[PDB]
């Protein structure tokens, strides 16, 4: 589970399976990927675990962004992009802000489409900011669980129907040469 | 996790989160849905749990089918269909035999498409049986994790591209009336 909190001016993302793999990845490469979208460096772990820690009790608290003025500045490296990401405080920090269904990095996709090195700004009164209403509209258009469930079911139906329909057509052509 | 085993002539599906909800559903409605595709009645639970059971240690063992001749006969009620399902022993019992990605009931979809009350037979030497090669070909065509991941990513890309392209088009039309 992902839980966002504000401690002072620091935005903290708490991560709650055997969670030892997070610490092992940080020991091996001094980086870790959480929820498939968040890339954290060892310097971002506020609570480095004990050598004898029981990880059942433990939760990982990571520095995710900085609260400056009314905007949460997420470093681009956290999202594997070059630009930084600014989310206004009026927008609730949750995973759906950054990820669509099937772990699609919203800002990872947007940054590749942008022709400017200027940072992504969502909400607030900054003039260059994607309006909160425009961002929320994109969120509602992004594929949800039901759309992916219908896509999978339709694909299975089309495949099974194509086998039955082709079987019937092949039988019909053979029976065109058959009295019975 | 789902694990299929043969005890005598009985096919057993073992189910391994707080697994108490399975027992609670069986107490409330004498039925339970496991992995979203398997419907088990209370009579199918081989190891009814103790009133004091620790469910961390416990695993649920359910009667899934009957081994007769060389075919595993799955009751239709296990799959929420009217026909029964016969899987030849040469086919390994696993979840992908019955479910496609996003919990799509393979035989739930097929049975609605069939115009006959005759049971679904997969593999073996029975004449009315879908050949093992035909069944395996359908399995490979069914959507996998990568196809659903690409679908979601493409949908997000098309939505973000449609916002940027429409923004550029609207700006261009306004600039057609602007000297600068």
């Amino acid at each position: 589970m992902l839980q966002f909190s504000f401690v002072s001016n620091d935005v903290v993302m708490t991560y709650d399976e055997q969670i030892i793999w997070v610490w092992e990845s940080l020991n091996k490469f001094q980086t870790v990927c959480i929820s498939r979208i968040f890339n954290f460096q060892l310097q971002d772990l506020r609570n480095p675990p004990s050598t004898v820690q029981d990880f059942n009790d433990y939760e990982y608290s990571f520095n995710f962004g900085t609260l400056n003025n009314e905007y949460i500045t997420v470093p681009g490296r956290i999202l594997s992009i070059n630009r930084d990401v600014l989310i206004h405080k009026s927008i609730k920090l949750e995973r759906k802000v950054f990820a669509s269904e099937r772990n699609v990095s919203i800002f990872g996709r947007l940054s590749k489409l942008l022709d400017h090195t200027n940072p992504i700004i969502i909400g607030g009164d900054k003039p260059e900011a994607i309006p909160k209403s425009v961002f929320q509209e994109l969120q509602s258009k992004f594929p949800n669980t039901g759309e992916l469930d219908r896509y999978a079911n339709a694909r299975v139906h089309a495949i099974l129907a194509g086998y039955l329909d082709g079987m019937k057509d092949a039988r019909e052509r053979y029976e065109h040469y058959l009295n019975r």
